[PDB]
């Protein structure tokens, strides 16, 4: 599913994600973009081998179960494949995970790259919500 901008930010906020360990909802709605183009469907390989999945590309080295990530932990205890699903449930419950684990949003490194220190407040500007 290719969420519109508005769409995801209602459905992060609904999953509790606005303001969780004190990042906006627009953090996260631009992490999104950046990561996936808020396409649920998106995957990438990383060199080490391990794979990001959906909207927030949760990586299979920490994170979840994909069966080909040698040495991986399943810390959300999901197959990465429900981080793929039209429902975000898994990925908001996962990314709750990681951005409580110590760096919270730097865990993504595009939202280090291309959201911190800008005017994510744009990504939900507009919206109903
Ligand atoms: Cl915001
Ligand atoms: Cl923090």
């Amino acid at each position: 599913k290719v969420f519109g901008r508005c769409e995801l930010a209602a459905a992060m906020k609904r999953h509790g994600l606005d303001n969780y360990r004190g990042y906006s909802l627009g953090n996260w709605v631009c992490a999104a973009k950046f990561e996936s183009n808020f396409n649920t469907q998106a995957t990438n390989r990383n060199t080490d081998g391990s794979t990001d999945y959906g909207i927030l590309q949760i990586n299979s080295r920490w994170w979840c179960n994909d069966g080909r990530t040698p040495g991986s932990r399943n810390l959300c205890n999901i197959p990465c494949s429900a981080l793929l699903s039209s429902d975000i449930t898994a990925s908001v419950n996962c990314a709750k995970k990681i951005v409580s684990d110590g760096n919270g949003m730097n865990a993504w490194v595009a939202w280090r790259n291309r959201c911190k220190g800008t005017d994510v407040q744009a990504w939900i500007r507009g919206c109903r919500l």
